[PDB]
């Protein structure tokens, strides 16, 4: 069982005058160690078989190996971006729902995890939480390409106070 | 033993009427000096073998060579950057 994009290796250990291999995508070989499928895809799933011809030309019974290739999840999208917030507020980002069983992992601008689930909530967010975020979709031990990068915006409360000038006093004027 | 991306060279030194080579990734050759795997990867790991046919058509015993390809480490990331500092 491999993830799509990984390699499928089917070799045997016994000696033979000849080997005969056959499989799902037209796979065929006569060598103890067949050419490896370096980046397997879903079409490579299925039943593979092999029988051995001995030194005197006799053909032993068929044996088999089942190969499963787990498909790559789709690239996730970040759909909800509750990003324009003031410090102390929460940052809320949310990914689109995928296949049943999908695991969602969120990554920071620095490529480290910041939590899991469709919805990422950063509570009491500060300026250090501003910036790039991306989503990784995981299924059956496979992971897809990162989502488009979105950004959080955390506004600081400025140090400048509101200040109006002095009183206006008018004679016969509107 | 080589690092991934380096070359795997398996040749012999004896004379033969024919050579027979076989290996892990479907490797096959009949020449004293087989085509070299110029940028080997992890699939090339494993047991390689060779037997020699002499002048009168007889086949000597199987001998072997073990090949190990060390995988490339992943590209590192710099995660912590305590950079905004005063001299």
């Amino acid at each position: 069982t491999v993830c799509e994009g990984d390699a499928i290796v089917l070799t045997t250990t016994t000696n033979a005058s000849a080997y005969v291999w056959s499989g799902p995508n037209g796979f065929s070989s006569n060598q103890q160690s067949p050419t490896v499928i370096n980046a397997a895809t879903v079409v490579d799933s299925g039943k593979y078989s092999l029988y051995v011809i001995d030194a005197n030309g006799c053909r032993s019974e068929d044996t088999s190996l089942q190969v499963v290739v787990n498909p790559t999840p789709t690239t996730p999208l970040i759909v909800s971006n509750n990003t324009p917030i003031c410090e102390g507020s929460n940052i809320v980002l949310s990914a689109n729902a995928g296949a049943a069983g999908t695991t969602y992992e969120w990554f920071n601008a620095s490529n480290v995890s910041v939590g899991t689930g469709q919805t990422l909530t950063i509570v009491g967010a500060t300026v250090a939480d501003a910036g790039d975020y991306y989503v990784i979709t995981t299924l059956n031990s496979c992971s897809s390409a990162a989502s488009s990068t979105t950004t959080a915006i955390v506004d600081q409360v400025p140090s400048t106070a509101a200040f109006a000038g002095n009183d206006i006093n008018l004679c016969n004027s509107f």
